[PDB]
């Protein structure tokens, strides 16, 4: 049994998507453990999430998208959560996401990719964290 | 405008339509304004929604089934939202709720039917403040 996080974005907010976004993790029979709605997340919340892209030249622009609109975040368990989940998601180009992932049949922008799940067992626990501190 | 709480009840959880029921709001174009995941809703919230019912019959199983798993709690805005709401959750009793409504479509008991909304601009005030005591 495994947790990852998973972060609903303001994209799939402003297309109303949040439900066919989570109804995909659902009927793979994943189990929702902790979630929370945000407004707007805190943008140090956001920089903190992506640390890891401080240096990208794409960490601002992608804050601010991040802090655009609501996100929803998600603790799911599962067997497997983690890879399992990352495979749903689908990649983050827009010239390589698979028809029948999230984001290979829903979005059309690097940036705004409508999920975040965790790559890595690591940075679940690091993730979980920020947006769980409890 | 109007903000109504809804209660996604245990018996989606059970049957996975968390999703297939939160998608037919945001279909209506219904926005979510706060949202809490609880893995056991306490007793004593429960009861003190159902506080109305506490001398009925079926007030204890009701109250049983309503701890008997997860449940999340959102406040929903739109013009009229309280009533049209209702009126998209359909009927309490199955022999009544309409093809299209979500229990008329997916519900088959009077107890295990699927979700709560608030049904008057006071009761939602009150509802709200249980929930989201804030
Ligand atoms: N390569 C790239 N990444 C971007 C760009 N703009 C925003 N990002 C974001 O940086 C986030 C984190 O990147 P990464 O870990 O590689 O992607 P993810 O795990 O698939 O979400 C991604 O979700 C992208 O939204 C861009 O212009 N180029
Ligand atoms: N067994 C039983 N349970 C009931 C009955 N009426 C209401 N309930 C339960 O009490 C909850 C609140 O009842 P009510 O406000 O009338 O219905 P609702 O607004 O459609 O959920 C319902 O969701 C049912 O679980 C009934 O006639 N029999
Ligand atoms: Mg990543
Ligand atoms: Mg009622």
């Amino acid at each position: 049994l495994q947790r990852t996080l998973v972060l609903i974005k303001p994209d799939a907010f402003e297309r109303s998507l949040v439900a066919e976004i989570m109804g995909r993790i659902e009927k793979k029979n994943f189990k929702i453990v902790s979630m929370k709605f945000w407004s707007k997340a805190p943008r140090n919340l956001i920089e903190q999430h992506y640390k890891e892209h401080s240096e990208q030249s794409y960490f601002n622009d992608n804050c601010d998208f991040m802090v655009s609109g609501p996100i929803i975040s998600i603790v799911y368990e599962g067997t497997d959560a983690i890879s399992k989940i990352r495979r749903l998601q689908g990649n983050t180009n827009p010239l390589a996401s698979a028809p029948g992932t999230i984001r290979g049949d829903l979005a059309n922008d690097i940036r705004e990719n409508l999920i975040h799940a965790s790559d890595s067992e690591d940075s679940a626990v690091d993730e979980i964290s920020i947006w769980f501190p409890e």
